[PDB]
């Protein structure tokens, strides 16, 4: 039963390179407008769980934060040009001595305005943005689920959504209250989800999405680890593995701990998206269900586009390019189905789910 299927959309972190993601996004929220015959159809009205790591998790808050009208805040079609606008005020070096690249005072500002006073408890979908806090040693996951148990959770959006970007040497950490059942205060002193090892935060979001099957009949039928009966698209902001931006142990064996520390977040979410995208793999195989479970990642970053925090216009074009070159691009080696195709089979599922609930 297509009806009883729980849907999950997750977001790779990865900076300025959440304009691919997006760039998918763009096409997919396009596709569900023209098949519904909606052109207000939003990815929130599809989507039971929405899970991102930092620009994911930015992402994630954009599209699942009420506006007014208690519509999603933000247009799939309307992040590349938030990126393209704000992009290089976000990326805008301090030239401090001491400290991160950037003072994330611009990141934080920008959050601000668009998000306003809004907090978790308002999402319009189940939500999944990822953060470690550096004071309690423990990754820090906000969603609206664990709200019940824990109300201090209920933090504002433009705080999880800093904090889930500030990347260490990039953003300082963020710090910031809420406040307990019993009035206390609840501190948190956080930094990028990435750091959580949830740069790929997919096998989390359906996680969380299992823990939720337990209590809330909406999502019973994953209870029992049925993926059978879960969608699962997760999107990448890619890798690379060609060795014009790769490295040997030789030439490593002098590095100091700055330039490690120049690498060593590059490699780490690189191994999230392998090691996670193997996790999954391996579970809706084992149901054969393989097909439930569509992973859009680009292999072959090249140039410039490795870079994180490039808000160059050129770089930006690149990514606009390398995002609309992989939708064109085949899912595997062996399977001539484009990322396009899947992604259509993928809007059909989602509007006829959405459709057969409604009866």
């Amino acid at each position: 039963q297509l009806g009883e299927m729980v849907t999950v959309l997750s977001i790779d972190g990865g900076g300025i390179r959440g304009i691919i993601p997006a760039t998918i996004l763009e096409f997919l929220e396009g596709q569900l407008q023209e098949m519904d015959n909606n052109a207000d159809a939003r990815l929130a009205d599809y989507f039971d769980v929405i899970g991102g790591t930092s620009t994911g998790g930015l992402l994630t808050a954009m599209i699942s934060t009420p506006n007014e009208n208690n519509r999603p805040f933000a247009a799939a079609k309307e992040i590349v040009p938030f990126y393209f606008e704000h992009g290089p005020q976000i990326f805008n070096p301090s030239g401090q001595i001491l400290g991160p690249k950037y003072d994330g005072k611009y990141l934080m500002q920008v959050l601000q305005e668009k998000l306003g006073e809004t907090r978790v408890h308002q999402a319009l979908t189940e939500v999944v943005i990822s953060s470690f806090d550096i004071k309690t040693n423990k990754p820090v996951i906000f969603t609206k689920s664990n709200l019940a148990n824990s109300p201090e959770l209920d933090a504002k959006m433009y705080d999880i959504s800093y904090s889930t970007a500030a990347a260490p040497t990039y953003f300082p950490p963020h710090y910031f209250v809420t406040n307990t059942s019993n009035g206390d205060e609840y501190e948190f002193n956080l930094v990028d989800g990435a750091v959580a090892t949830v740069a790929d935060p997919a096998l989390l979001s359906i996680s969380v999405a299992t823990r939720l099957a337990q209590k809330d009949p909406a999502f019973a039928s994953i209870r029992s680890l049925n993926y059978k009966k879960m969608l699962l698209l997760s999107l990448g902001t890619g890798t690379t593995s060609e060795f014009d931006k790769t490295y040997t142990a030789k030439e490593a064996a002098t590095w100091t701990a700055v330039h490690w520390m120049l690498v060593i977040q590059k490699m780490t979410d690189a191994a999230s998206s392998y090691m996670t995208d193997y996790y999954l793999s391996t579970a809706f195989q084992a149901l054969d269900s393989k097909n439930n479970y569509l992973r859009v990642q680009e292999n072959a970053l090249t140039g410039t586009t490795t870079e994180m925090d490039d808000a160059s216009e050129a770089n930006m074009e690149l990514l606009v390019q390398v995002g609309e070159n992989l939708l064109k691009k085949p899912v595997s080696e062996d399977n001539p189905e484009t990322y396009e195709e899947a992604l259509k089979r993928f809007a059909k599922l989602l509007s006829d789910r959405k459709k057969l609930r409604a009866n």
